[PDB]
This record gives structure tokens, C-alpha cells and sequence, in this order.
């Protein structure tokens, strides 16, 4: 499954943050709108997303930009539909429980902020935006939106920024 | 199948209470916090946990504490699902009915106290802190909590400490 769920963010355009020739993270289009991690110094992987002037929000830490109309022609679609279960990410899969994700340890770390999250259809349930080590697995800081439109951070307490 | 309920709970990582090298009872964590049953003297058999401090609870006679959030690596989950039928607990299966924990006579004394009863999830719908020898059977002096999130303790009147 791994296997396809990677050839799914293949097809999916990704663009990561560079910075001296070092990724501070990762920005990505969805809903037709450009979003990147504001902690996250360094320049989008796109000269064309980087032209664009964004817009900061501090209360979740996190810039965004319009993207014109024939660039939306093709961007990230998100749904509503969080239900239990497993779901898949760049770095393998991931466990939705109790509202919460969860994955094994030594999985996810700084510089990993911007990955989505993918349903079994690949469509975007969540972004990671950080995390914190939870023993045997780690306890995943994201960002979800309701099916009123309503934008919801979910972040762990004391939780580091991955 | 006892031997296959006891197997997983024996995965279950609990602690007994210790003193003078003799189990007086147990306590474990549950939703990321430690529980201990009062009326058991001695301490658990858990440096970390014993370095806690612990609140009080005189009306239902136990006490508490937070956990480490990386001791909450993996802790005890509880549920609030809690049909008619037959659970799991560390002296066989034990019979529900009538809001009631009803087991064999001859199962369960002093010094059981903190083991908690398991569904086939493995998930908690109650804990033993004593019981009341009632014919041919016994019945068992719980402590559960309801969907509203309600405590509830159901002693029989004069119940002995198991």
C-alpha cells in the first residue's frame, strides 16, 4: 500500500523549502490557495509560487497566498470525511484515533512540516505541522477544518515544531 | 480462552501494590493517569509512578495522579460501552447484569483490589475494588464510568474489601 500511497504524492505536486540548499520544510496548493509553514525559513522550490506575496497568520503559524485561477485548475482537494482508521502520509502511514494521529517512533522530525494528509481516495483530511515523541509512538500536531468551513489546529501540549 | 484474556492482559503492562514484599492490591494508568485503589496500603511497584504525587478521593475512596507525558506513551483504554453479557478480568471472565458485576464464589479476595474489567476490545468498563459473597456466586463492588462522563461507584451494602 505504502508503495502506491507514494506514487499517489508522485503525481501530487510538492514543493519543498530551501534554504541554502537545505529543505526547512515543505508548501503545497490546496483548495486553490498556496500554504506554507511560517516557522519555516528559506524560499518554496518554485519560482513562480515564491513570485507570489503572502499573507502571515500568527495565531497558527502558518503564511498563505491566492493562486490564480488556471493554476487552480489543478490543486489539492479536501473533504470532510475524518473517520477512524489509518491514513497515508510521505513518510508511510499514519493512525486517526480519538481525533488524534499517531505514528511509530523515530518518524517525523524538524524540517518535515507542510506533509499532508491522505485518504484511501487521496483526498486531504489534515496538514502536519509539527509533532511530539510519545514513547513507542509520536503524537502528531495538525490542522483540520470542519464541515462548517471552521479551521481547528490541533497541537499536543509543549509539542515541537517537526 | 481465560488463558488467552489473561495473556493479553498480562501484555498489559500493571504494577502491584507493595508492602513488606506482599501485594495488598494494584494500580495502573488509564487515559494517560494514574489511579490507585485508598484503602490499599504500601506503594506501587513503580519508582516513576510512586515519585508522583497523588490527589485524594474520601467518597469513593481512592486516589490519583498524572502521568509523564511520555510515560502516557502507552497507558490503559477505557470505554464507556458497556452492554449486558460476559468481560475479562485477571480471575477468568466475570458476568454483567443488571449494572451489576456478578462472578463464582471463591474468586476474588483482599488483595485484588485494582483490577479492572476488560471488554473483548480490550478496553476498561470498570474497576474491582471489592466484592460480597452472595450464595453461590459474588457480587463485586465497582467503580465505571458513564457516556455523560459521570463516576459511579456500586458497592453493596457492607461490602467487603477484596
Amino acid at each position: 500500500k505504502r508503495q502506491r500511497m507514494v506514487m499517489k504524492l508522485e503525481s501530487d505536486k510538492t514543493f519543498p523549502i530551501m534554504l541554502e540548499g537545505k529543505i526547512n520544510g515543505y508548501a503545497c496548493v490546496v483548495g486553490g490557495k498556496l500554504f506554507r509553514p511560517m516557522h519555516v525559513e528559506g524560499k518554496i522550490d518554485n519560482d513562480v509560487l515564491a513570485a507570489l506575496k503572502t499573507k502571515k497568520a500568527s495565531k497558527y503559524d502558518l503564511e498563505y497566498a491566492d493562486v490564480p485561477q488556471n493554476m487552480r485548475a489543478d490543486t489539492f482537494k479536501y473533504t470532510h470525511e475524518k473517520p477512524q482508521g489509518y491514513y497515508s502520509w510521505h513518510h508511510g502511514a499514519v493512525q486517526y484515533e480519538n481525533g488524534r494521529f499517531t505514528v511509530p517512533k523515530g518518524v517525523g522530525a524538524k524540517g518535515d512540516s507542510g506533509r499532508p494528509i491522505l485518504d484511501n481516495q487521496g483526498r486531504v483530511v489534515a496538514i502536519v505541522l509539527g509533532g511530539v515523541n510519545e514513547g513507542s509512538r509520536t503524537a502528531l500536531s495538525v490542522v483540520m477544518w470542519n464541515e462548517k468551513g471552521v479551521t481547528v489546529k490541533y497541537t499536543p501540549e509543549n509539542c515541537e515544531q517537526w
